[PDB]
């Protein structure tokens, strides 16, 4: 763990640790109007003993949403509820980064105000579920919708909501914002090439898929500086339905477009939920040399797991989700070794403070 919990600059930033807490929807945004709050703010504040936090995904807009009760970023309410979460973090000593999300087709109607959800294609994403409000308390697990393809005013649209939320953000006191570009997202649905059949300049060759990500990451170093811009992708993963023909090909080239951006971080997530398909060490390497910024990457590690791959050169920052959820002292717990509690699923989404800030510090 010695690597572990050494310093790291991230830009303006000066790290205490190589711990990131990474982003995880926990669903409890107050209602009506997807506010952040205070349950969740403790709940941050609690965690803040990470190098950096990531923030669970934050919807550019209204049809940017794929959850029930996930927290916006694009309201003035809204805004300031994310405020009072980054006041909180930074009174701990600790760099908070929202993550923008656009979910596109994985989400359902009922979500996105009645409205069809947007995709860079028609294709519906295959045995995808989400989830949403059905009056209960808790959520309702739903198959999502075919999506109807981007037009160029969409493409348009959706980068100006990037835009503007990364401003929003800062106006909340983020210090930098991360793009959601993975977990087949709508990023991600233009990246791979099996979910997108656009015949525009935003389909078919590798330039033109990666043709929107860049065109977002533009916008928003323009909008804050590439120093507060971090970009997560998942080259790997497919569970949520986009799958990509020639993956190493396809992120080696996006790591090296991102790398153009000087973007401050890339994150990789490498596992998504059960989904872990082999990630080759030379994949990674690979991925170190066509980015050379700070390397994040999270997905089933432990301590000795993410002190490999720091001291193995493969990774710079190590981020832990699950474990996060249920060990608010999560660095302390990797540094002295003390037995992490495990997370309980009934109570990841939706609810109340139960599952969110009661679960205890380490206490012989
Ligand atoms: C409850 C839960 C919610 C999540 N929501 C998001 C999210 O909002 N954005 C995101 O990029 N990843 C999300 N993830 C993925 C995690 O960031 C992480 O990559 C994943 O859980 C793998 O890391 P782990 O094995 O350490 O949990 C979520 C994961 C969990 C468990
Ligand atoms: C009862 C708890 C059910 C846990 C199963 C998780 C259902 C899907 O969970 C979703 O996973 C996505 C990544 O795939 C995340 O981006 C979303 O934030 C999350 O809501």
């Amino acid at each position: 763990x010695q690597s572990l919990f050494q310093p790291i600059t991230l830009g303006a930033l000066t790290l205490k640790n190589r711990i990131v807490m990474p982003p995880l929807t926990r669903s409890r945004a107050s209602q009506p109007g997807d506010v952040a709050n205070h349950m969740m703010a403790i709940y941050y504040a609690q965690r803040a003993s990470a190098g950096l936090i990531v923030s669970e995904g934050t919807q550019i807009s209204p049809t940017a949403k794929g959850y029930a009760w996930t927290p916006g970023i694009y309201t003035p309410e809204q805004i300031a509820g994310w405020r009072i979460v980054t006041e909180a973090v930074h009174a701990k000593g600790c760099a908070i980064f929202a993550q923008l999300w656009h979910v596109g087709r994985v989400t359902h109607p009922d979500n996105i105000d009645g409205q069809q959800p947007i995709s860079s294609s028609t294709l519906k994403a295959e045995n995808v579920k989400v989830f949403v409000d059905n009056g209960s308390d808790e959520p309702g697990f739903v198959d999502v919708a075919v999506p109807r393809a981007m037009t160029k005013a969409d493409i348009a649209q959706v980068i100006a909501d990037y835009r503007q939320a990364a401003l929003n953000a800062m106006e909340a006191g983020f210090d930098g914002i991360e793009l959601h570009a993975a977990n087949g997202y709508l990023i991600n649905q233009f990246i791979d090439s099996e979910a997108n059949n656009r015949s525009d300049e935003y389909g078919g060759s590798l330039e033109n898929r990666l043709r929107f990500l860049d065109e977002v990451v533009a916008a928003l170093v323009d909008a804050i500086g590439a120093e507060r811009v971090g970009v997560r992708l998942a080259p790997l993963t497919t569970l949520n339905g986009t799958v990509d023909a020639d993956p190493i090909l396809t992120y080696t080239a996006a790591a090296a477009l991102l790398n153009k951006h000087r973007i401050v971080y890339l994150h990789i997530a490498e596992v998504d939920w059960d989904d872990a398909p082999d990630t080759p060490v030379s994949f990674k390497r690979a991925l170190r040399e066509a980015y050379q910024g700070v390397l994040i990457y999270a997905g089933r590690y432990n301590a000795e797991k993410a002190e490999q791959a720091i001291n193995d050169g493969l990774a710079d920052m190590i981020g832990f989700g699950r474990p996060f959820i249920a060990n608010p002292d999560l660095p302390e717990r990797l540094r002295h070794g003390y037995p992490l509690a495990e997370h309980v699923p009934a109570t990841l989404f939706g609810g109340g403070e139960k599952g969110l800030t009661d679960y205890p510090t380490y206490q012989a």
